[PDB]
């Protein structure tokens, strides 16, 4: 029973801002979610209470799953503050999650400023 629908501002993080995160060379941890068991981290389900990343969000904004740009938003700051709270600061990861970041901040600037819904047919 989640509403859900496409708005300018949804359309612009999905056509413009994944578009650019998902192809950087950075992207490749974020496109999935983190396989603890894989990557071998200890209490990672304890300390991250609430798993994000890119390929959740991708299928989202394909799925039309949203209502609005600012739950989209929530879901990039929740994948970027959990890899800040589990990882050691000075961790490659992290760099990696901070370069996407600014990539992030920076393309939302260009976003269009109202938020207004789209027909979908």
């Amino acid at each position: 029973m989640k509403p859900g629908r496409v708005t300018n501002q949804l359309q612009y993080l999905h056509k413009v801002v994944m578009k650019a995160l998902w192809k950087h060379q950075f992207a490749w941890p974020f496109r999935q979610p983190v396989d603890a068991v894989k990557l071998g981290l200890p209490d990672y389900h304890k300390i991250i209470k609430q798993p994000m990343d890119m390929g959740t969000i991708k299928r989202r904004l394909e799925n039309n799953y949203y209502w609005a740009a600012s739950e989209c938003m929530q879901d990039f700051n929740t994948m970027f503050t959990n890899c800040y709270i589990y990882n050691k600061p000075t961790d490659y990861i992290v760099l990696m999650a901070q370069t996407l970041e600014k990539i992030f901040l920076q393309k939302v600037a260009s976003m269009p400023q109202e938020e207004q819904e789209l027909v979908v047919t």
